[PDB]
């Protein structure tokens, strides 16, 4: 059984030209509020591999909601942010991911697509008014299909992370490789963003974004814990500067705790 889009890559389709960002189906199984900024597809679900999957498909140039030539297309769900900075504060997302395709431009720095991200505002200015903290970006790995064609067969997952609050661009962010996953392989995902007691320090605090991907932990401390005011997560599909991205999410859960 299959839920993969295989037709030509186009910018918009009727079935995906939603009138508002909050266009959703009745009773979605994925948790969180829909934020649909792509006219290629809408959120929908499929029943396969013994699970119910939310379907996040976006294509290059399909953002009919943001002002043109600004932000990339996306279909995401946003989760209530943890608006506290005490140790023990966290946002915790869990789910099962399938990757079927990501964007590709032929150059690493503009290739790949995000399936989740950690974000949170900070004091003191710097960057955009709703700044990213780090995003989890999947890049294509090609191989043969069995008939002499190069196609996406696996995906290198990298973390695009801030060097400093609100950082963007070559100077503002660094890319860290995490691990490879196979096309259509079911991957357990956990992402927890939060504040904890700093051991190397007293009564100071660390702001972290710790992921578990297919059983392996990738932990990371956010720069300048003291400037951050909240922890937030979004997931789905975001960024496709060439071609198409297709993410599948099953059994999503979200918890948070706010501790001062
Ligand atoms: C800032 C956004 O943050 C998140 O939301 C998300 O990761 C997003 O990624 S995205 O979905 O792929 O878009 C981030 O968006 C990128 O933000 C960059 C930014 O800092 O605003 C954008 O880069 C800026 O603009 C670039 C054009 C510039 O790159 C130089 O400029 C030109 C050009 O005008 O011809 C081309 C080349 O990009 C490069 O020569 C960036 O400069 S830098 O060299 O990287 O430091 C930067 O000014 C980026 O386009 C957004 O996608
Ligand atoms: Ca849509």
């Amino acid at each position: 059984q299959t839920d993969e889009d295989t037709g030509p890559v186009v910018d918009c389709t009727n079935q995906g030209t939603n009138p508002t960002r909050d266009t959703d189906i009745p009773n979605p199984r994925n948790i969180g509020d829909i934020d649909d900024r792509s006219c290629y597809a809408n959120y929908s679900e499929s029943s396969i591999l013994g699970k119910f999957w939310g379907i996040y498909n976006i294509t290059d140039g399909s953002n009919h909601m943001d002002a043109p030539n600004t932000l990339q297309p996306r279909i995401e769900r946003s989760l209530s942010r943890s608006q506290a900075t005490g140790a023990g504060s966290y946002a915790r997302f869990r789910g099962v991911l399938r990757i079927l395709e990501v964007g590709d431009t032929g150059t690493f720095s503009s290739s790949g697509s995000y399936f989740m991200q950690a974000m949170g505002k900070h004091t003191g200015g710097g960057g955009s008014p709703d700044p990213a903290i780090c995003l989890y970006r999947a890049h294509p790995v090609y191989g043969d299909d069995g008939n002499g064609n190069q196609v996406q067969v696996s995906f290198d997952i990298w973390r695009e992370q801030i060097n400093f609050r609100g950082g963007s661009g070559s100077a503002g962010r660094t890319e860290v490789f995490l691990k490879n996953v196979l096309k259509n392989e079911q991957i357990d995902i956990e992402l927890e963003v939060g504040f904890r007691d700093d051991p190397n320090n007293p009564g100071q605090t660390l702001h972290y974004a710790d992921a578990k991907i297919g059983g392996e932990e990738f932990n990371w401390n956010i720069p300048e814990p003291e400037r951050g005011i909240e922890s937030g997560i979004r997931y789905g599909a975001y960024r496709v500067k060439g071609g198409r991205a297709q993410f599948r999410w099953a059994n999503t859960s979200y918890t948070k705790d706010e501790v001062n």
